[PDB]
């Protein structure tokens, strides 16, 4: 049924054609049933296939990698007839390498799916129906309910159907909404038409949303829609059509990735374009190729050379560990790159109820009269800790903590509050929290008892669910409450007829108990309270009391009010009717006023310093909320969004507002505004959507599902884990905590991943510059190898593998929550960063060919050929004229080998320390800084003396032990790499930025 809000109920009836009395046949049901479907949602599309391990596969980092491992395979097999199955082993270790590292990707993916899944509770969920088949009610599972037929529901019912209510059988009726709507107080709801146009949920008072609660009273109500049609179905898709860029860091990464791309096949390209031309008498006859066509292989064999093969574990590795340390903060994430994500956000969006709250009414204020000396008026002022429903807290006056049973007066209060009272508390033993009974604003009064604990009754021993009610009960066991009169929209107030129970203490006095709105309270009382004693309603008093309320409702604390009295003389029950609620107006007269009690849906503790943090971090909070404006506004005052004073004037807006501009100052609101009201779902979107184009990287914090479509909209959606089931999923990270502040430590976490990946980033991809660089002046200058393409493979993954790792525990800066978030468009790599690790790519290419050249030039422990026949080596022969003295095979000996390798370790375990700091000399920060680096750097060491001396392996890899003297040379090529990066750090801090 369309708009069932605007119709009538009997327009609604007709519609279907249907009985309010007997409801629908069965008949009925079965085609109500075939056209409209089950009343659920289709099977969460949460069914991730083993090939979404080929969503760990579009990095172009490991793309890249593959490319480069494929096409090693492709120009490594059948090259050379004469091949030993043993040179493959580089594409194939790569494999291993990729194949665990895109797993260990999809680890972390159900790993987390599975935690945030562990937090929901139950397994189904059903209604109550009036169908024809019976004249009584029935227990029907949910999914069978369908349009047309009859609902009843009554307090503490989930609303299984989207409805329109057709007759309220309380007196008053009132839900709970906050899930759909953001709403902080229940809402009351009537059976009258909703003609406005433009009337939003929060509107549709008449209606009743699947997925809501009953606050109080029972009602019945004809079903409109169901299934993906409820505005539950509606948000659910609306959410699903929602599109998602890549986190900003894996935008990062492939931004570098083709980066990278490019100078690999700039070099393919330049030798080989070097070349081809000069591939004349090659003599490769023999060897059965054409050339100029196999110098290409070559150039493509220097491409692959430039991979950093242990990069992508390394950032999986650094990314992994990150995600873990938030784990112990409690924040699940969903997926590794997002880690980051809020590293780099600048403005965090966030819904107000039961996000910035707990949603949970928590009374705060309360007091009673003090002493009353002709015109003046003294008042006992207390206030309460806590913030939830749970009976944790204490009460203070001039905040200290005193016993609330010292005063009489609290006796009472305590004890109305007690009576007075629809409702309870109970202890959820599944989620361990303590949960409202009833309706939120009289489960405040149960809590605060429990509290107050006004008899100093022993609680200790008693399990949490025996203690949710404890306190309440001794007070019930003073008074037998006989009858309740009803809240009336006409006095606004309730109260409860009691007699006294035991015939112990009892005055035979039958009180009345009363409650309601303050100033029609206190108009219908004579007297007031003082201790025990009761005193006439002068006028100064009146006013007393009115001040001090008035201040309550308003400023600081925009407080619920509520005043309590008692009728110390109650009529007799013979004499009261109750079957006319507009008696009871008269009932309640000639009262007592007792207290006043204050509350509100307080914010969470954390959230007002995350939000100062994330304010000197240069990062925007802005509040959207589908709560009314004034309480929008007084919790941006709480929690310092707004100042105590500040002019909110077109910094906050509803709605309707924002609605009614023309989009071109939509866009310009959401930058100057802060506290956006009475939104729709979609709002929350379109508002971030606006940051987002301001190239503005935006988060989004939220726990119902009004808030799904915005978090699946951000580039991270955090959501509460006691929020709804949707808002869960379309979420990135999750805080099982709800801990604000976490959001202010995964994000500081965040900034300190970017740091370190771009500080490991620098460090081993001057490895493979250096490797380069080398292989590339052998092959010019036309001297034996210095290293070989195993000798590598080792160096990249293992030797500096590790010190890479540990450079993922990079002290952070304390400057670092400082500083602003990075700008979005400055890359990873800067065209400065670049020519710095290519001059040490640089260095470290010529040092390691000096070694093994110094070795058969000079080194006493080699025969010192010339320049001239290690450059015509190839031209050797047994006691060839030009080759007097040497062994041929002296050009393959391991000494010039260990000599180069060595150089290259050295070199990288001292250009390790250099990767401490981007900038910071090794004298500010020293090397002894980081600790788990040093490690790294002497398990390296120490696996490279274990290679030189430790039998198997020296013939393996074709090495020898390098005598003193000779490392003491390893050294004297080594060190200056500090010296050198030295020289262009104190370029890059003193000439530059300077
Ligand atoms: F519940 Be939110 F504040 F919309
Ligand atoms: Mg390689
Ligand atoms: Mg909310
Ligand atoms: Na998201």
């Amino acid at each position: 049924m369309e708009a069932a809000h605007s119709k009538s109920t009997e327009e609604c009836l007709a519609y279907f054609g249907v009985s309010e009395t007997t409801g629908l046949t069965p008949d009925q049901v079965k085609r109500h049933l075939e056209k409209y479907g089950h009343n659920e949602l289709p099977a969460e599309e949460g069914k991730s296939l083993w090939e979404l391990v080929i969503e760990q596969f579009e990095d172009l980092l490991v793309r890249i990698l593959l490319l480069a491992a494929c096409i090693s395979f492709v120009l490594a097999w059948f090259e050379e007839g004469e091949e030993t199955i043993t040179a493959f082993v580089e594409p194939f270790v790569i494999l291993l390498i990729l194949i665990a590292n895109a797993i260990v990707g999809v680890w972390q993916e159900r790993n987390a799916e599975n935690a945030i899944e562990a937090l929901k509770e139950y397994e189904p969920e059903m209604g109550k129906v009036y169908r024809a088949d019976r004249k009584s009610v029935q227990r029907i599972k949910a999914r069978d309910i369908v349009p047309g037929d009859i609902v009843e529901v009554a307090v503490g019912d989930k609303v299984p159907a989207d409805i329109r209510i057709l007759s309220i059988k309380s007196t008053t009726l009132r839900v709970d909404q906050s899930i759909l709507t953001g709403e902080s107080v229940s809402v009351i709801k009537h059976t009258e038409p909703v003609p406005d146009p433009r009337a939003v949920n929060q509107d549709k008072k008449n209606m009743l949303f699947s997925g809501t609660n009953i606050a109080a009273g029972k009602a019945l109500g004809i079903v409109a829609t169901t299934g993906v049609s409820t505005e539950i179905g509606k948000i659910r898709d609306q959410m699903a059509a929602t599109e998602q860029d890549k986190t900003p860091l894996q935008q990062k990464l492939d931004e570098f990735g083709e980066q990278l791309s490019k100078v690999i096949s700039l070099i393919c390209v330049a030798v080989w374009l070097i070349n081809i031309g000069h591939f004349n008498d090659p003599v490769h006859g023999g060897s059965w190729i054409r050339g100029a066509i196999y110098y290409f292989k070559i150039a493509v064999a220097l491409a692959v050379a430039a991979i950093p093969e242990g990069l992508p574990a390394v950032i999986t590795t650094c990314l992994a560990l990150g995600t873990r340390r938030m784990a112990k903060k409690n924040a699940i994430v969903r997926s590794l790159p997002s880690v980051e994500t809020l590293g780099c956000t600048s403005v965090i969006c966030s819904d107000k109820t039961g996000t910035l709250t707990t949603n949970q009414m928590s009374v705060c204020k309360m007091f009673i009269i003090d002493k009353v000396d002709g015109d003046f008026c003294s008042l006992n002022e207390f206030s309460i800790t806590g913030s939830t429903y749970a009976p944790e807290g204490e009460v203070l006056k001039n905040d200290k903590p005193i016993r609330s049973g010292q005063f009489d007066g609290l006796v009472e209060l305590a004890t109305i509050c007690a009576l007075c009272n629809d409702s309870s508390l109970d202890f959820n033993e599944t989620k361990g929290v303590y949960e409202k009974v009833g309706e939120a604003t009289e489960t405040a009064l149960t809590t605060l008892v429990e509290k107050m604990n006004v008899f100093n009754t022993e609680v200790r021993n008693l399990s949490k669910v025996e203690r949710a009610n404890a306190c309440n009960s001794v007070i019930r066991q003073l008074m037998k409450k006989e009858f309740t009169l009803e809240f009336s929209r006409d006095r606004k107030s309730m109260s409860v007829y009691c007699s006294p129970a035991k015939s112990s203490r009892a005055a035979v006095g039958n009180k009345m108990f009363v409650k309601g709105a303050p100033e029609g309270v206190i108009d219908r009382c004579n007297y007031v309270r003082v201790g025990t004693t009761r005193v006439p309603m002068t006028g100064p008093v009146k006013e007393k009391i009115l001040s001090v309320i008035k201040e309550w409702g308003t400023g600081r604390d925009t407080l619920r009010c509520l005043a309590l009295a008692t009728r110390d003389t109650p009529p007799k029950r013979e004499e009261m009717v109750l079957d006319d609620s507009s008696r009871f107006m008269e009932y309640e007269t000639d009262l007592t006023f007792v207290g006043v009690v204050g509350m509100l849906d307080p914010p969470r503790k954390e959230v007002m310093g995350s939000i100062q943090l994330c304010r000197d971090a240069g990062i925007r909070v802005i509040m959207i909320t589908g709560d009314n404006k004034g309480t929008a506004i007084a919790i941006c005052r709480r929690i310092g969004i707004f100042g105590e004073n500040e002019e909110v004037a077109d910094r906050a807006y509803t709605g309707r507002e924002f609605d009614d501009l023309p989009l071109a100052e939509q866009r310009e609101a959401c930058r100057r505004a802060c506290c956006f009201a009475r939104v729709e779902p979609s709002h929350k979107s379109k508002i971030v959507e606006y940051l987002q184009s301001y190239d503005e990287i935006t988060a989004m914090t939220g726990d119902g599902v009004n808030d799904a479509p915005a978090l699946k909209k951000a580039e991270i959606g955090i959501a509460m884990g006691s929020g709804t089931a949707v808002a869960k999923t379309a979420s990135e990270m999750v805080l099982a905590d709800d801990n604000f502040s976490t959001i202010v430590a995964a994000v500081e976490e965040g900034r300190a991943i970017y740091n370190n990946m771009k500080q490991f980033i620098r460090y081993l991809i001057s490895s493979n510059v250096g490797e380069v660089v080398c292989i590339f002046l052998t092959a010019a200058l036309g001297l034996p190898e210095a290293l070989i393409p195993v000798q590598l493979l080792w160096v990249n993954l293992v030797t500096d593998g590790l010190p890479a790792t540990a450079l993922g525990f990079n002290p952070p800066d304390l400057d670092i929550m400082d500083r602003p978030p990075r700008s979005p468009k400055e890359p990873l790599i800067s065209g400065w960063l670049f020519f710095r690790y290519m001059a040490i790519g640089g260095y470290v290419g010529a040092a390691t060919v000096g070694a093994a050249a110094w070795w058969f030039m000079y080194a006493e422990d080699g025969p010192g050929v010339t320049y001239h026949q290690l450059t015509h080596f190839m031209q050797c022969t047994e006691d060839h004229p030009h080759f007097e003295g040497l062994d041929c095979e002296i050009f393959e000996a391991p000494e010039p080998m260990t000599m180069a390798l060595s150089v290259l370790v050295t070199i990288e375990m001292c250009n390790a320390l250099n990767s401490l700091s981007e900038n910071q000399s090794l004298m500010r920060m020293p090397p002894w800084v980081n600790i788990w680096l040093l490690g790294s750097i002497c398990l390296s060491m120490s696996l490279h003396f274990l290679i030189l001396y430790v039998d198997p392996l020296p013939m393996i890899f074709k090495l020898k032990a390098l005598d003193l003297t000779q490392w003491l040379m390893v050294l004297k090529i080594s060190l200056p790499v500090i010296g050198l990066d030295e020289i262009l750090k104190f370029i890059a801090r003193n000439y530059l930025e300077g």
